[PDB]
């Protein structure tokens, strides 16, 4: 229990309205780099439009083009293309909500090769030139939401140490991907405890999810980036808006709940993210920013609030396979924006997939999806480079 | 005793009986004879040869939206009418979550069965067009509210789209949902199907899910009612399009036995038992088998037998899935049965729950329209018999 801890737990359904005033002033920006950002955002997007990207691209409900291979070593081979044009990886063994023991134990063992041969591939490339992994707690525990929070912590955080372990050996990067909003104080308790075991010293690839979408983030990114500081661990920290939406509403919905654990309005996620992307600019010296969107307008705005000072390790983006390619083929490389960019890149069969390709349905076909509005023609170009502080009211 | 006791009674008690005391009834009602197991192997892969012959061997689905309006999707409906396909208008939208979103639904459904008897203009309701309806669309609170509150708002809504359904002599047909609100909605069909300012009129339809250890004892209890109302009802055969979610459900209601079945051939059985219930009663309830299982369709065309007419019985498929195989069913040079497509009316604001299901059904490596793609599933597994794996 800390101030920082408490301000996460103070926020977790604070009154949308009251959330909003501090993410706006801290997601403005100045003239001079909005008119850049503007310049910049048009460019991608006329780029965009002139290939064939977002819904309309997302392919079959076979899910073919989500998935990067059906095993690791499938996955790696198939990555030396990306790589040599100044992408990076971090692949995701597919599967999650483990419902009994034999299927946690399942899901370990995976995530367990692959970590083994993807830092084998790697071959001291370190946390950011080299190859990654991500993981979901819900994975990794037969009870994970339906068990208390204490003791679902308690057996899960062996596991997850000895495959951090594993990811030191190595020096790869080691990710929490964010799942349900009543599972972040979980996570977070077992990023402190990880971040702060001295067997894991002198290794920076943690890495952690945190969601715009909710309310909590600015908060949560306050904790992160101080236990960063104290711990010296520089964590990686995937700032996203959220996969989980539609659910969250839903459960919210049957809680009777008057406010919920995200925003309501996908204007309020845009400035949230703005706003923490400030706050995670500010601090690279103790944390590693990896700014996950596919939105053009996004990431225009947070290449220019980075400023002109950019080394590899300083910070990175981040996209999905399958989505990203299009519009990060205009961002790495010496000849467009030379930033960085690790797709996230699912392995698996056809039966782990499922779960995964219907978040990607609903980020795919929501009519509030940048990834569906760049291929309407109903919307201009004009409005999809508009700054949300400016656009909300 | 209560009034159906003995009915009633079945339904209540199967509702979370343990899977393996449901299935060896169903296992002996779907054993077919090794002759029509023959033949209906023969049918089934010349329709999976087909299948692909002419298809050359969409996540976004628009392919599954029929047009964005009632007057465009009517329009859109001509050319596979003519061919000898039927529809039924789904006006999208679900899920009410205030009364004033539940009158919108009202109104949209209203007035789709304006449109939809114009356009039928007589046909009736096996060569015209149909609707269907889903109830949570119809009141605010519909997976919550207690049943005394629901039917009291719900009745008036229903009866009166059926009054109006009636008027152009068109079906209309009650959508089943999740498995909670399947007591409510068969209480629901009862009083319509008592209710004589709709006599005369066959044409309310009524669906049941072969995925739930309720759905024999179900159709014992709408085949009894068929005949005690006079209604010569429709009936909808389904395995189910909620099962990921009702199996999410019953783990977090702390459930030891599930309302649905949890092995997919157990499904499979279910329906073929079932399939042989409804084939045995067509003088009073008229069986639409809607499935894209191409090895289902060939076993209820066979189990059928020769005698076949316009009203019998018929085949039914989703918009944006069926239409290739169906394509070889209907025509007298092909199977010479009857389709109905279900065709999705609606845009993207009421789009999203219906492809969340879409993507669960073809994404999932148990479905059918999955396997058929796979390149480590054999014909010979497509054709076989679910069956004699569990016989
Ligand atoms: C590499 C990578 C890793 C990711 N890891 C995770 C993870 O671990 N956990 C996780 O939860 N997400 C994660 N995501 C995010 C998620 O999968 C989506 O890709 C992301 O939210 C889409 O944002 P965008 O900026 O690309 O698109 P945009 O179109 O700009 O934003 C869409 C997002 O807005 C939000 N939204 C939509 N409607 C509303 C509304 N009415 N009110 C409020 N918010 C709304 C949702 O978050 C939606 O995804 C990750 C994304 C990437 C690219
Ligand atoms: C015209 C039409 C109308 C429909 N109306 C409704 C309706 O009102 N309500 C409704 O709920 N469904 C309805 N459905 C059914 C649903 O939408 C699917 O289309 C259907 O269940 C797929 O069955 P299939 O025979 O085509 O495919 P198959 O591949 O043979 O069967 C797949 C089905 O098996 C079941 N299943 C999958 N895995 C398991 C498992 N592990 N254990 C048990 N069962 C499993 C599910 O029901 C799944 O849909 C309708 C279908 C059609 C064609
Ligand atoms: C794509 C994001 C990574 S974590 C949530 C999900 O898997 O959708
Ligand atoms: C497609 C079937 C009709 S009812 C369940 C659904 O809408 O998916």
């Amino acid at each position: 229990q800390s101030t920082l801890r408490r301000a996460i737990t103070a926020a977790y359904r604070r009154p949308e309205t009251e959330c909003l005033p501090p993410l706006v002033e801290a997601a403005t920006q100045s003239k001079e780099i909005r008119d850049a950002a503007a310049s910049t955002a048009r460019k991608l997007i006329e780029a965009l439009r002139g290939k064939h990207s977002g819904s309309g691209s997302s392919g079959s409900m076979m899910g073919e083009q989500f998935v990067t291979g059906e095993t690791i070593r499938e996955a790696l081979k198939r990555s030396k293309e990306l790589e040599e044009k100044g992408f990076s990886y971090s692949y995701d063994m597919l599967g999650e909500a483990a419902t009994t023991a034999a299927d946690a134990e399942r899901y370990y063992r995976d995530y367990e090769s692959a970590i083994h041969a993807i830092g084998k591939a790697s071959a001291g490339r370190g946390i950011y030139e080299g190859p990654g992994i991500s993981i979901k707690l819900s994975a990794l525990h037969p009870r994970y939401s339906r068990a208390q929070a204490a003791r679902v912590m308690g057996e899960l955080l062996p596991r997850v140490k000895a495959l951090a372990l594993l990811a030191k050996n190595y020096d790869i990067g080691l990710n929490i991907d964010a799942e349900e909003a009543d599972r972040l104080e979980l996570s977070l308790d077992l990023l402190e405890v990880l971040c702060l075991d001295g067997d894991l010293s002198g290794w920076n690839g943690m890495g952690f999810v945190v969601q715009a979408y909710g309310k909590r983030c600015p908060f949560v990114l306050d904790f992160i980036i101080d236990l960063a500081r104290r711990s010296g661990r520089r964590i990686m920290v995937r700032l996203v808006k959220g996969a989980y939406w539609d659910a969250e509403i839903k459960r919210a919905q049957l809680d009777g709940l008057a406010d919920f654990p995200v925003f309501t309005r996908k204007i309020h996620t845009d400035v949230s993210y703005i706003a923490c992307a400030a706050k995670l600019l500010a601090a690279t010296d103790v944390v590693f920013p990896q700014f996950a969107t596919h939105n053009a307008q996004t990431l225009a705005a947070i290449y220019h609030m980075a400023g002109k000072d950019f080394h590899v390790g300083k910070y990175e983006f981040q996209c999905l396979h399958g989505m990203g390619e299009p519009l990060y083929e205009e961002v790495v490389g010496r000849g467009k924006l030379d930033r960085p960019c690790r797709i996230y890149a699912p392995v698996g069969t056809h039966e782990t997939l499922l779960a995964y390709l219907v978040r990607r349905l609903l980020e795919n076909g929501a009519n509030s999806s940048f990834v569906h509005r760049i291929n309407d023609p109903k919307v201009s170009i004009d409005e999809l480079i508009a700054d949300p502080v400016e656009v909300v009211r």
